[PDB]
């Protein structure tokens, strides 16, 4: 696996490989969120394996990863929620196209990332792979909104600064 690395026009300039690209001063680079969802409208929050380089044993929005080259963002979505989780999903639906953040996590580790962020619907059983995620719940969106403007530091960056812009959180209520 590599990253996309983008100059800050946000214009290809290379890859790099994916665990290496991760470091004290990421380069900026290509990424996605996906906020699942069940038949019942509720949310699925996913606490990341101890083992991730990157914000381990953290609360966050369902799957998030890392397009590689050739691939459409929608298709790596539909691969990570195969691979992080077991499990067949809708067609990915665009809610903040222009995310794009930098953060540090407690060891260090920055991630630097344009990440469009997309919503889909569950179309079957979860069965989790265990070296992505360690813990899951089904919950109200509203539950975790309240949750993430009252302990933002309980959740990932990338979700708080993703559930706080306006218009995405207007989306993802109406996604549900
Ligand atoms: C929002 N960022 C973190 C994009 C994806 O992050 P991960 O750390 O889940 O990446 P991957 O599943 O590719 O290891
Ligand atoms: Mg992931
Ligand atoms: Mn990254």
């Amino acid at each position: 696996e590599h990253v996309i690395l983008l100059n800050a026009q946000g214009v290809p300039t290379g890859t790099l490989e994916k665990y290496a690209a991760h470091t004290a001063d990421t380069r900026l680079h290509l990424a996605f969120s996906s906020w699942l969802f069940n038949a019942k409208g509720q949310l699925l929050v996913t606490r990341r394996a101890l083992s991730k380089k990157a914000w381990p044993g953290v609360w966050t929005n369902s799957v998030c990863g890392h397009p590689q080259l050739g691939e459409s963002n929608e298709d790596a979505v539909i691969r990570r929620c195969r691979y992080e989780l077991g499990v067949e999903i809708t067609p990915p639906e665009s809610i903040y196209p222009d995310f794009r953040y930098r953060a540090t996590d407690p060891s260090g580790i920055v991630e630097n990332e344009v990440c469009p962020v997309f919503a889909a619907r569950t179309t079957s059983a979860l069965q989790i792979n265990d070296d992505e995620v360690m813990d899951y719940q089904w919950c109200d969106l509203a539950d975790v909104l309240h949750g993430i403007d009252a302990t933002p530091w309980a959740f990932s960056p990338w979700m708080v600064m993703q559930a706080t812009n306006r218009e995405a959180r207007k989306r993802l209520s109406a996604f549900t």
